[PDB]
């Protein structure tokens, strides 16, 4: 459920950046999916999951928290590099 919850909620994340410029659309998407990550893993799935990708999601969380405070899109973009590797493995 880990594994479907981020792979569409990356995908909806990125339609709303890439397609509509919606960045508080992105966030609202994607800070709900990092706050479960925080309070961490209840299950076994959960934790393999976390194993695997827990330490990209982070660093792409840092980049966005990153944005908030200097508004500049280069800090997005190194955002979406992690999130998009993570969506790659996902979907292998």
């Amino acid at each position: 459920l880990w594994h479907e919850m981020w792979h569409e909620g990356l995908e909806e994340a990125s339609r709303l950046y890439f397609g509509e410029r919606n960045v508080k659309g992105m966030f609202e998407v994607l800070e709900p999916l990092h706050a479960m990550m925080e309070r961490g893993p209840q299950t076994l799935k959960e934790t393999s999951f976390n194993q695997a990708y827990g330490r990209d999601l982070m660093e792409a969380q840092e980049w966005c928290r990153k944005y908030m405070k200097s508004g500049n899109v280069k800090d997005l973009t190194q955002a979406w590099d992690l999130y998009y590797h993570v969506f790659r493995r996902i979907s292998k």
